């Protein structure tokens, strides 16, 4: 009733300030310029790197806490973005608008699915959530500009800001240790996409003058994806065999000898049976917990693969020198998401708009003139590029 | 069994041929270069035009007859090109391009299609071609730029050639007044795509230093869309409705019945009334024909408005004159749509990987660098952004 709707503009409301806050920086490009690349796709990066950790305290604690938390650290990280003048400042603020703006996205997105039970109203919910969120990314630059140009020099900061601020008092308001591991994991998420070399010296030369050798030091990336969606599949038929050879014993005067070879929740079992439905209990509330844990094991798995080939790409000398690198980041972004489609669906639709909506404003922004090379999002692209038509 | 491997393989060898034809050009640009927009997005805007008529004219006539055609086209145009070294020679060979792997790419998907049955093997076909369709825009470059700084000058569009002769070869032996308005279409389909002013004697320099006025020209064809989506439900049901009407009067005793009867086709139904799945039949197959006759009209409508609008668009002697040509745009692109999308379905998806690799080609090849702003490009960008994650 009145709640859907209230939940349903929220929701939308948060998108499209996602999606606004990500792109309303290209008419201030030449500004600035009187190092770019990297300065923009530092949001991109971050967030497409922290949304299954979102998606899983999600699934563990709940939906409505991560939220206020996301519009929080949007208004700061916003805010501060707005008073900034020196580089490393304004680096610092996109990495915190880039968490904050995932962990907001993906609560919202979950939290409106929940609420939806019947299918055609839950994809009509889907749509428009979505179709706001696309939108946002052509409002963005118009809007950016006219404020610019009319008043001020931060009014479309602020502007984005008091409308964050909004939204966020009313979904307080209307509607009705772990803390050191997030630390590390937001802190190792800014940092990954915070420092980057490229060696400019002889790589402008080497990817203008030749494309061929561009592209064999890239492509490897979708045979390593191919390679490592299969990680999660492996361990989990793996861990259920396994479960499942032990228990066969007890399949099997005799009884009292199994009783016997069983010895207290167990214990209990054993003398309540002396059935089928117990052991499939068993079964059940034994394998939730291993999934669990692997999900949690391979995605701080993949998180270090990506710090560690990040850390070992600048001692590189040679093209084939690259090669190497690429085949370790395609294998992580695969293994994560072989355990996260299963329960979420909408993260390929996230990642999508985000990397989609991203080359769209470059090629805008790059038409524009008449700025350095982003390494991780040309997997990314290459990745998406591949194997999201596939999917759909 | 044989016949299924073998049509699959001929599909997946089309498309990415196809691709592979679109994206070879860009390593070549920047060497013919030491007016370049319009020539790229030629081959693109063309099969954008051209795909809905080769759908309709595969499901009237067939699917083999179509793709041998287009490979014969395919082969010309490529030799002409490759041997071509005039500016209007090199866009007529484009377009001939365009229409040629048009009319292969969706005969091709659509026998694929036909061809399998059970639905997981048939969303699997349909995953691998869409999987070569979109490597097709990968492997261009690198492919091109190899064989062009190696040896020749024309090597690539010959190689690509002998790649089309053999498919065509391999589906023709081991695989076991209409005609002058498929002219008239062909020939329009060119001409819109060939010629486009663009006045950008002044537009440039608003373009670049205001981004509002920009938004505000382009952006009301997301809301002509919307509103040129309905035609053909609305002409449906009022179609409908008129036949209904007439037979339920007479739908209801047997003796007015019999009088109504007493005032070749018509008459023998009529005497073996004398029941109710006869008028289902008569009813369903009237129905079938009206809906091929409105959906011919329909896309020739369509194409009609685009065409008008892109001869009244030079008109326009300020930004606000180019909001009227586009909201009519986006109406007929939106109203083909309407009467396309319940029989065929892979449409949107070949029209978004299009897209999306021309996005990519044109972001790669401006960054590379260190001319030219297509119209109708735009506004299919713009559309496609809005509304293909929405569908999916």
């Amino acid at each position: 009733r009145h709640s859907r709707k209230l939940v349903l503009f929220i929701v939308f409301l948060a998108l499209l300030l996602d999606n606004m806050l990500l792109t309303v920086v290209v008419p201030i490009i030449p500004s600035y310029l009187y190092q770019v690349g990297l300065l923009f796709a530092s949001k991109a990066t971050v967030q497409l790197l922290t949304n299954p950790f979102i998606g899983l305290l999600t699934n563990r604690i709940g939906y409505p806490i991560p939220m206020f938390t996301g519009f929080c650290i949007m208004f700061i990280s916003t805010v501060m973005f707005a008073f900034s003048r020196s580089y490393a400042f304004l680096l610092f603020a996109r990495s915190l608008q880039g968490i904050g703006s995932s962990c907001s996205s993906v609560a919202g997105m979950g939290m409106l699915a929940s609420v939806y039970t019947d299918d055609e109203e839950r994809g009509n919910a889907m749509g428009i959530a979505l179709g706001g969120l696309a939108m946002g990314v052509l409002v963005g630059p118009p809007f950016g500009s006219v404020l610019y140009e009319f008043v001020g020099k931060t009014a479309p900061f602020l502007v984005l800001a008091a409308l964050v601020l909004l939204d966020g008092a009313i979904q307080l308001f209307v509607l009705q240790y772990i803390l050191i591991a997030a630390g590390s994991i937001c802190f190792a998420n800014m940092g990954i996409a915070m420092l980057e070399p490229a060696l400019p010296i002889w790589m402008m030369e080497t990817m203008c003058s030749h494309k061929w050798q561009l592209g064999v030091a890239f492509l490897p990336a979708s045979i390593s994806y191919l390679i490592g969606t299969n990680v999660f599949g492996i361990l989990a038929r793996r861990q259920l065999a396994d479960l499942e050879d032990n228990w066969e014993t007890l399949n099997d005067q005799v009884k009292d000898a199994l009783t016997k070879m069983r010895a207290g929740f167990d214990i209990l079992v054993g003398q309540i049976d002396d059935l089928k439905t117990t052991r499939n209990a068993y079964i059940q509330k034994y394998l939730e917990r291993a999934r669990s844990t692997l999900r949690w094991l391979c995605a701080l798995l993949g998180m270090i693969i990506v710090g560690m080939s990040i850390l070992c790409i600048p001692l590189a000398k040679n093209i084939y020198g690259l090669i190497a690198p690429n085949f370790g980041v395609g294998f992580a972004i695969g293994m994560v998401d072989s355990s996260m489609m299963p329960i979420m669906g909408y993260l390929v639709d996230l990642r999508h708009v985000s990397v989609y909506g991203s080359v769209y404003a470059i090629a805008d922004v790059a038409f524009c003139m008449g700025i350095g090379f982003p390494w991780l999002m040309t997997i990314i692209g290459i990745i998406d590029i591949l194997f999201a038509p596939l999917c759909f």
